């Protein structure tokens, strides 16, 4: 759920997730997708497309277990849907950290309604 | 200072530092040293002996800079004493994470005044 997602982002990046990524660009955080602005935003585009394959579970509210083991995110067993959910979230947290070099503060609080429409996943 | 030390322990172990290590065994956290109970406690014994070499700065209150860069603690330049300080702190955080497998909850709130005296550093 959002609680696990946010924790993973903090562990990987060292940054407060709500603040750095809760409204970044056209795809990170609240709302749906749009044309990416940069590589951090493209990480969040892939992540939202990752959620589209999740069958019956709720990406926003279902909790799942994972542990931070030798500084790596390891998705616990859980059920089929929660496992894929955890795997979506781990991959966006790693991608956000990988692209910290190009993170741009000007997109931090982006006006999402003016984004160009996104391509189909 | 304590703020950097706690943050490093959280980043490496994923655990709330105050709660897990603020009074652990005979050497972690408050107070001085004593005979170690286990490997977590020996990490904190080494750490406090690391602090004894620093007489030109204050391990508890002086701030210093460091960054979490690709999930590794990197001590910033700072001055001679703060650099060594950062280096003591980085090594205890890594040691505490390495010995998480044997962490024992029975020593979490240890009665330190009954510890056997420690060997000289
Ligand atoms: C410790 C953090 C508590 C939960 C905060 C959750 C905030 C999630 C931020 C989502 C942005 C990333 C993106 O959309 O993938
Ligand atoms: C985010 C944490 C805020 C600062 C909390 C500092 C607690 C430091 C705990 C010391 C225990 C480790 C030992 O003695 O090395």
């Amino acid at each position: 759920s959002l609680f696990e997602l946010g924790k993973m982002i903090l562990q990987e990046t060292g940054k407060n997730p709500a603040k750095s990524y809760g409204a970044y660009g056209c795809n990170c955080g609240v709302l749906g997708r749009g044309k990416p602005k940069d590589a951090t935003d493209r990480c969040c585009y892939v992540h939202k497309c990752c959620y589209k394959k999740l069958t019956g579970c709720n990406p926003k509210k279902d909790r799942y277990s994972y542990s931070w083991k030798d500084k790596t995110i390891v998705c616990g067993e859980n059920n089929p849907c929660l496992k894929e959910l955890c795997e979506c979230d781990k991959a966006v947290a790693i991608c956000l950290r990988e692209n910290l070099g190009t993170y741009n503060k000007k997109y931090r609080y982006h006006l999402k309604p003016f984004c160009k429409k996104a391509d189909k996943c």
